[PDB]
């Protein structure tokens, strides 16, 4: 007895009424994820090398032209793309995408984790489709979630319903339901920053970061991890708990990360997970874009570790 | 013209008037971690899960099983085996195999690259097969790499003339050779260690983390990294450059790596790449092992910045 | 535009107004068809000649347990067992479905194509699930066809609307739509049957082979082929055209061939696709089934070949 | 243990005590065969159905490329190739090979059984080399076999000492022993012939098929198996007996098949096999060849099966 993102997806769109539209969306959601994995791998490489005489930028037309041909989405809001991509009223849908193809693109080299990362918006707007459409608080997400290329492919779904987690098995290209209804953990042990930006941290972060490596209590401190892949670090942070930082370092308080197509998406499985995410002063979901390249520090991860140096950051006031 | 693992290792069998004993054995390695990729991509989970009706274990069992079958060697050292193996009479080799079947085996849930690590001696005593056989110096090694299950899998093999990197394409089951005689950067730009043993770490450890933060002049810190995967990490800085760290803080005075199966691999495999690998005080290469599951401290990366901590270390006696 | 089976059975159920509860079960035998190709194809082997220390019987039992697993069936009729398997209550749909896992079994070893071979009908009695809701004439089926595990795995689906093609990429573990709304030609210029009985046939089927032979009319000769599976022969016969014959003789008064799980799926598929289906006295579809493993005798394929004959074996009566 | 292709070509290599170079012929063809599986089956077609980012030719192409680049042929002559392929200069080997790159592409279209058969000379003239190292009768062959790309793909290899069988495993991509030393059985019971022929074939054959259908001593008749792909019709014969005839009888009094790569690889399995191959007249094996697209008729199988057949041509000489 097995259920199948396929199988569990359809279940979940009848127990809903659905008219099968957003079904339709989330089944080509899944083919996208395998010809992206397939692609990660490597499998082909052979051809290039000459047996028989960009992945960024391949994953990103294979997003646009599988959700496109779904007949289900009417904006795509894209890394790649400067400009909001308008979908042809023939194949217009209700449905507006916001997605990152993969999740760091310089990582690949020395084949770190990579991964994609979607948040999906129903339109809500009556008139002509635009940039406007997207350009909604995060709170508003239907489903959104992500697709980690590592040592397996694991594709992470979140709706108003929970976070469920899915293998890919590649033999039969179908993605297994391994993990369900998956919920963090209160307070956990690893902690997770880039510290060569040390000097420029604001001083919640370094006092935060000090409690964690020499606890005045004194108990053990706390481990620390950075992949350096959003998904990759995200992931572990779900999965084994901790606190996730990509703070405002001397970039501006923009931070780095986008709002819509990389913060966004994991703040809502946090949340659904029972976890936090925060910029320090807001929820991150709570945010109302200005544009949807826009930026936004995260701090996210296990209940307990997010409050506690929320409360450090409130001492700095 | 395309170079594939098997016509390269037989090309380099040629060349060097082995008996071929060897090319088997090297054969038999690259069948053994395809085995081991495919099964950590988690080809066949559905079955798992009912369609029809740890991994450690069995890649430790691949590799040995594999490697008996080439008929070319007589002892080998597991991570995961108390005491060495003593190969069948009937199946013996002169080759003596130490490896590490999964490195970081509970990485696989966080979905966070893992990897297989190994080193080949060449028996160099009259004796029977023993335990003994193992304990040579990494300066003995005949082989010596490692394979990555990542974004992609890469098997990176240094031997005697040079590293170099092969792709596995999973299409065709073939390694692809994708990197001729790797060197690695003078200087790196990232630093690797789990700073949150920054309580139990040795001055000059912590003068150089100090450095990279705050650098003494006007320049731009190093940028942290640190998978938690000796194979990711080492990989990262083969191929971008920088340093790893895994000193002895006090809950490991000795460090925590093993010495046959984990550092003097990567140690011969830096040093081929024309970098550098000591334990703070002596060479890696040159330690005389005493146990076969011995642990080591190890500093291994670029050039420069493995001795900007030498001239620290030095200047700390 | 690409259209997977995925999105092609989700739509056509979307333009049928069906309850989701047919496209589940038809979700569920393409999960079916992925996972019996992948072990036709060989795929592990390795593992049974010892890498790490029935395909038939498995194939039975991974369509039982995913048609179970849709919720869409209450009974199910399979070659290889001897009676109905009745569906627990729990996961009972209004579906019957006779299935023949793996045409051909003894192909195998030779290591010719073999097939999957189903039929869908609806229960429309009110008693409790039986034997007895398999035995409705073909005419009731809903849907019908093939998965042909060839050079390349395909399926073949026929509903009311048309037969339409999806070959596997087994790279990424999706059919693709390759051939739209199939029609077989007119007339073919290839017979199929298994000539070893000439000694058996009756005087219609012999005079039908040498009018193959030595054309009445000028015309050059008929090719021959009978590989042996019937979904490799009758596949040959919906794309190229042609005539496959299994009549009746001394052995087999009844035919070989049985009509729940090979004539009727196959019959309805020529049908769609613009073919006749006959015993050489009824349609074959119009035979209303006395048991569920009962035999019939079949000829189908392009309709001036059928009929060519039908006319011959009336000129005998 | 399990020998892998690779371990059991080196293995006999070694045995041999040859410079390295016929065992690097071998693994490239292994190579190439992996290669054609791969595109045969299919892996990557969602890319032409437009998921964003004939296969005769890409066969030759990989045979051609992967072979030049063991640096181990000089002379190779194709199906596809109107003349014979020179090898370079500087890749240069001693080897001649013959190869149909993939048997009968015309069963692409149907998804029948396809395959790629070759042969392997050793260039024996002292000029610089042509077509003429070419033509040499099939009993100067050191090396012959055929991979057959059917319900799994299997390399079935016949060298001085046997034949041997090799199935592939594409989860690791590696060709795994099963089955050793392979006889065929002395008298089998299926002939294979294209029958639509019946206008003009000789006496003999005709009088050969009315024996088979109608036992003159009551026994049996044979049954009839004709797939229209020499390498799956003679691969059947291999494994289950029988004879397989294509002669002559209107395509010239010479037969469709062609002598030096598709007759001469075929007929050396089966002598080496304990079968036997001929024309009619003489063996196979011993027609000198004066063209490099030379036709012959050819007859094959079980001993009993040929003789009995041959004891008819004397009968009318
Ligand atoms: N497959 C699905 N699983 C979860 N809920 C869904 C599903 N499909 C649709 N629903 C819900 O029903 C609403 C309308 O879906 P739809 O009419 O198909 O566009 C959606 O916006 C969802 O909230
Ligand atoms: N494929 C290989 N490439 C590198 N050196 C090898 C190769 N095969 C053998 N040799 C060298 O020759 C020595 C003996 O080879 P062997 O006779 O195969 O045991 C080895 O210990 C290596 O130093
Ligand atoms: N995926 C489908 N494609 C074609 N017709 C369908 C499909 N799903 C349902 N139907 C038709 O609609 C009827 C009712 O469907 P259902 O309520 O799902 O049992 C079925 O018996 C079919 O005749
Ligand atoms: N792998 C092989 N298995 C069978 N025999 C071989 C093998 N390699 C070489 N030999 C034999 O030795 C001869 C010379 O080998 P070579 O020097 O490699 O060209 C060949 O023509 C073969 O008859």
């Amino acid at each position: 007895n097995i259920v199948t993102l396929t199988r569990f997806v359809m279940e979940q769109g009848r127990k809903a009424r659905g008219t099968g539209e957003m079904t339709q969306l989330l089944n080509s959601l899944c083919t996208a994820v395998k010809a992206i994995s397939t692609a990660v791998r490597k499998a082909g490489i052979a051809h290039l090398y000459g047996i028989a005489g960009k992945l960024d930028v391949l994953s990103n037309d294979l997003v646009i032209n599988v959700l496109k041909s779904s007949f289900a989405t009417c904006v795509l809001v894209t890394e790649e793309d400067k400009n909001a991509i308008i979908v042809e009223p023939e194949k217009r849908g209700k449905y507006v995408v916001c997605f990152d193809p993969l999740d760091g693109s310089s990582n690949i080299d020395c084949l770190v984790s990579i991964g994609t990362i979607f948040g999906i918006y129903r339109k809500n707007s009556t008139d002509e489709p635009s940039e406007k459409d997207a350009l909604q608080p995060g709170r508003n997400l239907v489903a959104a979630g992500y697709a980690l290329y590592g040592s397996a492919t694991m594709l992470v779904l979140a709706m108003v319903n929970g976070v469920n987690c899915f293998m890919l098995d590649p033999a039969i290209g179908e993605f297994i339901l391994v993990d369900r209804n998956v919920k963090i953990k209160k307070k956990g042990s690893i902690y997770s920053i880039n510290e060569g930006y040390a000097k420029e941290f604001d001083p919640a972060i370094t006092e935060y970061i000090q409690r964690k490596k020499f606890p005045p209590d004194n108990s053990a401190p706390y481990g620390a991890r950075y992949v350096g892949s959003m998904v990759a670090d995200v992931h572990r942070t779900l999965v084994y708990g901790g606190i996730f930082m990509y703070p405002a370092n001397k970039k501006s308080p923009k931070g780095k990360l986008r709002l819509l197509y990389e913060c966004n998406p994991m703040a809502y499985v946090m949340e659904k997970a029972g976890g936090l995410a925060t910029t320090g002063k807001e929820a991150v979901l709570d945010i109302v874009p200005t544009d949807i390249h826009q930026r936004a520090p995260i701090i996210l991860g296990s209940p307990e570790d997010v409050t506690e140096l929320l409360e450090i950051y409130q001492k700095h006031a």
